[PDB]
């Protein structure tokens, strides 16, 4: 876990 809000 080391995603972050993709946008
Ligand atoms: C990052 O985003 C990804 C998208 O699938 C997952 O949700 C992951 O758990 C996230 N990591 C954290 C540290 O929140």
């Amino acid at each position: 876990p080391t995603t972050t809000p993709l946008k």
